[PDB]
């Protein structure tokens, strides 16, 4: 991986004088791995994700998935249960997961991180979405047995870790993990 920008550094010789540094090298790796993780992304995008172009906020495909805007205004007070920052759904919606898909009333999102080591990249993700996105289906529940909106929802968190090295990777869905 390095190897080759080894290579190609020390062919410079006069426009870079000095050998290749060690924060030179974990910079240029760190701009490998996110061109990866884009790549990845975009492999998801193509045939998979509703957002075609970018990540979305998740107060917006909340409104894309029929969530009147007067039920997202209500959920904003709330306090997400056990979220490691105590953080508000009005923060929480201002979030945006790599990839979405609505499919009726069940919304499914894929975050895809690279990293080298998969379980903590996983849990890292889950840390971050999981606990927020179970309360909106929670919250959205209730509302749909009070008969303020029709149909209750249906939220699922996934993960895609792509490793650093090699072409392996992990899916890890709600109730269940595959390496790949
Ligand atoms: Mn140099
Ligand atoms: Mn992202
Ligand atoms: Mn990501």
């Amino acid at each position: 991986g390095m190897d080759k920008y080894r290579e190609i550094h020390n062919k410079l010789k006069e426009f870079s004088p000095g050998t290749l540094t060690a924060v030179e090298c974990i910079d240029y790796l760190d701009r490998l791995y996110a061109v990866r993780h884009d790549i990845v992304d975009q492999m998801i995008k193509h045939d998979w994700s509703d957002n075609k172009d970018s990540e979305e906020a998740i107060g917006k495909v909340l409104l894309f998935a029929g969530v009147p805007s007067n039920i997202i205004t209500a959920l904003e007070k709330k306090i997400i249960p056990n979220h490691p920052t105590g953080k508000s759904l009005k923060a929480f919606f201002k979030m945006t997961p790599d990839n979405y898909k609505i499919s009726g009333t069940t919304i499914e999102f894929v975050e895809v991180t690279v990293t080298a080591d998969v379980d903590k990249g996983i849990r890292e993700k889950k840390l971050k979405y999981e606990a927020g996105l179970t309360y909106i289906e929670q919250e959205l529940h209730k509302f749909f047995l009070k008969g303020e909106i029709p149909q209750p929802y249906k939220i699922t968190f996934n993960v895609v870790a792509v490793r650093t090295d090699g072409s392996n990777i992990t899916t890890q869905w709600p109730s269940r993990r595959n390496d790949g």
